[PDB]
DNA sequence: AGGTAAACGT
DNA sequence: AACGGTATTACCT
């Protein structure tokens, strides 16, 4: 069974990349240091972020924003890495969604413990195209839902090295992922990260 | 009009 | 601990 309409895991996809896509998140991170962000309502994200690519999404006292500067560092995010780009347009093109073309990757740090409550992607002006998420590290739960919050969830493990794209009839379903269970990860060591490739431009 | 934030009790 | 209330409003454009 296919995750959803639109909608695909391709497990271990991402396996053999991972090693150099974890030097790149570093690389990036090096740069737009992870930032656990403040919700408009005055919360601290428990998942750190960070972002490369033209556009980065973060959060602010009026909303969510795609900003090309980072609000922390006040310069550019930095660019995509290749391996970042190279594995997105690979994992695009194994699911079905061979012509698209990200401007935007939102870089997720899990700690034991922290999560990421259901929500959509919703704040890009082009929902033709999908999203493409990588995992790597230690395990989680991916809770995959549908257009309304209260819609069934599916559960997920996501495990090192697998990616799930969603888009089309799927393209703005809840998701999220549930408290990080503490553990060890070779190349990770204590950690979850996950990428999430986007079209935040036009 | 419409968009839209949302991360505690049972 | 899985599920669902809350935004059943209060603003902005
Ligand atoms: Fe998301």
């Amino acid at each position: 069974e296919p995750l959803a309409a639109g909608a695909v895991i391709l497990r271990r996809f991402a396996f053999n990349a991972a090693e150099q896509l974890i030097r790149d998140i570093n690389d990036v991170a090096s740069q737009s240091p992870f930032r656990q962000m403040v919700t408009p309502g005055g919360y601290t994200m428990s998942v750190a972020m960070t972002n490369c690519g033209h556009l980065g999404w973060t959060t602010h006292r009026q909303g969510y924003l795609y900003s090309p500067i980072d609000p922390q560092t006040n310069k550019p995010w930095p660019a995509m890495p290749q391996s970042f780009h190279n594995l997105c347009q690979r994992a695009a093109t194994a699911a079905g969604y061979p012509d698209f073309q990200p401007d935007a990757c939102l870089i997720n740090r899990y700690a034991p413990g922290a999560k990421l409550c259901l929500h959509q992607d919703k704040d890009e002006p082009d929902l033709r195209a999908p999203i493409v998420s990588v995992s790597l590290g230690l395990p989680a739960i991916f809770q995959f839902g549908g257009l309304k919050r209260n819609d069934p969830l599916k559960r997920l493990l996501l495990e090192h090295g697998d990616v799930v794209v969603w888009g089309g009839e799927s393209r703005l379903f809840y998701h999220g992922i549930q408290p990080l269970k503490a553990g060890f990860h070779p190349l990770t060591i204590d950690c979850r990260y996950n990428l999430t490739f986007r079209q935040a431009g036009k």
